[PDB]
């Protein structure tokens, strides 16, 4: 079975292709999931990209209705029926012949319903057989159809009536989980006939360019800021590498990643800082504190810094910002202060995904990243460090009645590291790397000897 | 499309404008969740700040009914009849047509709409579609941002009685009110706005007199005074005007001490200040106050010092934010305590908890405020599992030391964000006068967990 | 009862034969579980092996698009018409006359029913029963062993829709495809089977290429080297063949490390070997490797070594197990190795998990294939909760221990199943060559839970 792009990032990965070329597909989902966002997007593409001719059966929403709301994206559907592209047909035999001359009227390929369920109140027994018999006259014509029906429950039938997905061929799930008041997005496909794809939900979002699913090792070397912490490093990080500094409240994991950020744009180096704990305000004085003028940088355009609350959107959502404000930007390096804030209130399962998606897609455009987290046990894992190259590790050392701080490179993937907890202190100047506790034995929890 | 600003506060956030233009939107919730009201307030702010005629659909309530719930907040009945401002029609095609001639009777678009379910009693889905669906397309061709109102059975179930409603309207809006451990919590919730944009999940909201209060989601090196010395001189110079403080410790370490000490220096220096208390009453506060060398009385004489205590169990948690906020908008103190957030955190959820204290930080940070607030840490004589470490700029910790079978305490500056700070753990005692801070434990060591060596 | 073999890999274990001669067997499950598909194998491999003639009813779908659908696997229709093999009659007692007469005009007993419940529309329990249970009447007097598919609407629900169709059935087989943690498992389960024996509960299946691939649930003294001279010294003369070695530690240990050598081992001594990779990708394992003085690319270039990198979490534990297989069934490699299993049991119930480690042992112990998994301790610088080590017949643990401020690492035999070992803690390190076992810590004692004396 052939398959139709879509042209709906993240969704032709899934699909493996696309849709199935003759065959028709559901799109199940709640109210607000995305359904006619899928329906419209499912023609508009078709038409902006391949040049086929598609038709909108609407019901319960006008054809001007339909064009205002797609404006949301930049999208002018007028246009596109200006040229008799996109034939919006208003509004169970009358509708199929309805439906049938208008596809050869303008010789079409793609057609969307929206929705199906919408023409079923007068009519579970009748459903399915008027619902066969409507898919029996598309498949039979041999036009790819998006149709659209709609649920109750997230986890409950899959169409209204029990019978749509058994009499469909192709059925993909729109959700939109409310878990700890936040409203989650997933796509699903359940099924498709005849070929395959990937099972299981994906994180996807809505934004002003729609649908927005996401399903070398060069040996060279880059600075962290402080000199003594590239030769415990072993030369600096590397270019495509995650870092992750980890350590109590307190310690200096966001002095490092000012001075991480400040090193590139000391070498004309665009960088982003994503806070999610301090504002932008207390970012300035901090780092100005420790002698680094984030003010100047933001002046030549080397810096960016975008401050969020971790519970104000989802994980799929500041994801989205994130690769957004990546591929504006184009940094060289960027840092997520802290990872620690994106996991409180959120399903482990969400946030490795979340971490797999920001590495992941972190090395895939060539960015130095340096994740920070805060430990839960002050002056005392969840596998995230499984993920991360190099793990530079902050902790205090209760010292004569003296509470310091020491640092040691944990580890280094493919590359020589210094093995020594060196203790350090914090000035206005910025960290100051001194020498290993070599009396203080068994300082890996505190308590030394 | 463009937005409509409903001037209800929170939600012109949420919505990211208002409500759109010449669209029906739908408001679901159970028995009294706040429907009328927010159904009320789209109104009364409509002609009440944008001169913008609006009309309003009763059902089974009657219009003295309506006029005389809303005195509750202080909106009269005068735009009525009495101005030409208001219209509420008593109470399919017949109905429509009425709403459609009061539209262009008073010129308006602005209508609300309480309540629909009830007006398909003669009924039991597929003719609540045809009927509903018939009515939005009415209002729609006359343009008129309608307010539809229905009601609901389960806080988590179907989002209409129907399950229809929803699926009709652009907008759908769900008003919360679930009980989690005998405590109600009312959140709102955007569920989805054709054609445009929002923010995703519920809200935490109240009700009072002014209406619906939506709860959505620089930098100075001026210090100001702790209320002791030696604790300035261990901060660098002392805390940061805009910026939070906590104290973590045991109980019977010192909190409630220092955030004494803490008011005090404001009222001090002829500086307002609030004191929230959770833990002990007036009537104690004023008692131990006195017996370290502190005048609450005198305080609260100068009309520099205002306590507001009480049962961290009696009210939600965003009933206790509006309560700081009210205090804090009408006293505008220089600087507000909270002893203790641990107690506000008891038979709480762990998000319920965060949002809280993100309003309060947020809150405080954006009036210039600094913030002291105590935390009792679980360990007595033996972490911070909460994530709310992170949101403090300073930490003061005190911990009790056993030394020679005698209970003493110390106290060190955990942390100073954008300053330095002392780095010793120094023993403290408290007398008659307040806080004594000496020297530090040179000798015994690891008092991180107690019992040095 | 004797039992018709159905060819499906798996089936013919869970069912203690196959399906019973001459009865009824039903097969329910939501869809997009594979019911069509087993439906079509039964025939298929009825046909394409025993030469037993067989007829398909089809109802809802078309004999052209099931034509079509069933090419995915690489089935053609030439067996319809093209040679008499197969019947498809497009779609109660004229059916039930037509089927009757296409058995013996065939001459067969293999038939395949899908979908029942689709025949039902027209009415909405009793009558199902009534005209279901004539079916298997008819059925079973003609002595055709028939494979019925029924719809199900929940995976711990009803069998069927209408609560009924397994109580007529003789043999009732439920297809799950569960979803838990927004991972989809699929499942198959045999309820009963009148008359007979089975396999009770579910068990872990993928549909593929070949189709449908249930996963149901010597010993030599043959030594092979594990890459390093010191470590097969330390394990008595190195690892067993057909044995299972895991190398436990902590992040950044040298787990890694150790399993680019276990490999290297192979393609030096011309043998291949697969390296499951979890952690990491191929882009990253080449550089690392070179850093340690090991040419992955000549590996590769040697076609001695294969890597497959891929995402724990972007599918089912029973997809990564089918993938594990076809890879080994086709590169028949020496030796594999799996970095990481702890990474393949996060998001994972430690059901499926160790389901999924039996397999993969088991199939690595079947072919002779010496298997080296890997495992990162949830304690970093500071037990095993999983009960995955009695499985392993070696047990490398890796370990840190600071000295003197140093973050040192060691290594030891912790156990080695029918062969001596080495019993000390040697230390470590890592360098531009590899690993360099030295001796053990005399001095610092208690390096269990790490920190010594
Ligand atoms: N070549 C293939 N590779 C992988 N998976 C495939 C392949 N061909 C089919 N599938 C899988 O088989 C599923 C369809 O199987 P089948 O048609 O038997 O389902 P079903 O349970 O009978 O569906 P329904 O109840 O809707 O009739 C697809 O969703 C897909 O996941
Ligand atoms: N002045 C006030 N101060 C505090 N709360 C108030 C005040 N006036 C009204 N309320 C709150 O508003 C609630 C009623 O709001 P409203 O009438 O809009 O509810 P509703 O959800 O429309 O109810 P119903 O579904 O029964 O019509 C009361 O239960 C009360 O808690
Ligand atoms: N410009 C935009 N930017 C961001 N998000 C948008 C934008 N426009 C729409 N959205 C989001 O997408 C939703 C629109 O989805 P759509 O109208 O297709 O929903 P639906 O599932 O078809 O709803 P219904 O079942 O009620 O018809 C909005 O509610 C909003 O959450
Ligand atoms: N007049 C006094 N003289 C000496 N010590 C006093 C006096 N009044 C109080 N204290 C000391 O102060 C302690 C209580 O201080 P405070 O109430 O500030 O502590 P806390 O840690 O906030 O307590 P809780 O957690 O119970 O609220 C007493 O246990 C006692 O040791
Ligand atoms: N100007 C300064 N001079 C000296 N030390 C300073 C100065 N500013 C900050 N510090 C030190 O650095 C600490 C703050 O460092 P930083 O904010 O990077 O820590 P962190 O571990 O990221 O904290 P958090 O977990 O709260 O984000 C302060 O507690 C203090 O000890
Ligand atoms: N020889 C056997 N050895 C082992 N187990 C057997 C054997 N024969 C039958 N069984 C088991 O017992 C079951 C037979 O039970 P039985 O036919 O009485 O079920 P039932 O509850 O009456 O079913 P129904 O409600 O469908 O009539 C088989 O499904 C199988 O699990
Ligand atoms: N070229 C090199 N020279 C010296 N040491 C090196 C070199 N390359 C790597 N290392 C050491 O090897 C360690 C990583 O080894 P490896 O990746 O095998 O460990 P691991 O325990 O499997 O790690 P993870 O759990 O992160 O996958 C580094 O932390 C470093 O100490
Ligand atoms: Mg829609
Ligand atoms: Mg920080
Ligand atoms: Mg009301
Ligand atoms: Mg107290
Ligand atoms: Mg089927
Ligand atoms: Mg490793």
């Amino acid at each position: 079975i052939a398959k139709m792009r879509t042209m709906i990032e993240g969704f032709d990965d899934i699909s493996h292709g696309g849709l199935p070329i003759g065959r028709s597909t559901l799109v199940s989902g709640t109210s607000g999931t995305g359904k006619t966002l899928f329906s419209i997007q499912f023609l508009y593409n078709g038409i902006i990209e391949f040049d086929e001719p598609g038709v909108f059966v609407t019901f319960e929403e006008t054809p001007q209705d339909i064009i205002k709301n797609a404006r949301s994206f930049g999208w002018d559907l007028a246009k596109l029926v200006d040229e008799g592209k996109l034939f919006i047909l208003d509004a169970l035999s009358a509708l199929i012949e309805r439906i049938n001359y208008a596809i050869q009227k303008y010789r079409a390929r793609r057609v969307s319903i929206d929705s199906v369920t919408s023409v079923f109140q007068q009519y579970s027994s009748v459903v399915r057989r008027e619902l066969f018999r409507l898919v029996a006259r598309l498949k039979q014509i041999g036009a790819t159809t998006v149709m659209t029906t709609e649920r109750i429950e997230e986890y409950g039938p899959i169409a209204r009536y029990g019978v749509e997905e058994f009499v469909s061929d192709n059925v993909v799930i729109l959700r939109n989980v409310l878990e700890g008041e936040r409203r989650r997005r997933t796509l699903e496909i359940l099924k498709l006939r005849g070929t395959s794809h990937m099972k299981g939900e994906y994180p996807f979002t809505i934004t002003d360019h729609g649908i927005n699913i996401f399903p070398r090792s060069s040996n060279v070397r880059v600075s962290s800021g402080v000199v003594r912490l590239d030769e415990m490093c072993g030369g600096g990080f590397f270019k495509d590498s995650i870092i992750l500094a980890t350590g109590a409240t307190g310690t200096g994991k966001t002095l490092l990643v000012s001075r991480f950020v400040e090193n590139a744009c000391a070498n004309k180096e665009r960088a982003i800082l994503f806070a999610y704990e301090e504002s932008r305000a207390q970012l300035l004085r901090n780092a100005y504190s420790w002698g680094m003028d984030f003010e100047e940088m933001e002046r030549q355009n080397l810096l960016k810094i975008v401050c969020a609350y971790p519970e104000s959107a989802g994980l799929e959502d500041h994801l989205q910002i994130i690769k957004s404000e990546i591929n504006d930007f184009k940094p060289a390096r960027i840092a997520i202060d802290s990872l620690s804030a994106l996991a409180r209130g959120v399903s482990n399962n969400a946030f490795r995904q979340f971490v797999i998606g920001v590495t992941g897609y972190a090395k895939q455009e060539e960015i130095t990243g340096l994740f920070t987290n805060t430990s839960d046990q002050f002056m005392g894992d969840s596998h995230i460090t499984v993920i991360t190259d190099t793990i530079i590790l902050l902790q205090y050392v209760e010292i004569r009645g003296e509470m310091s701080r020491a640092i040691n490179v944990f580890k280094m993937r493919g590359s020589w590291h210094d093995k020594a907890i060196r203790e350090f202190m914090i000035s206005d100047k910025g960290p100051d790397i001194k020498d290993s506790f070599r009396n203080f034995e068994r300082i890996i929890s505190g308590s030394p000897t």
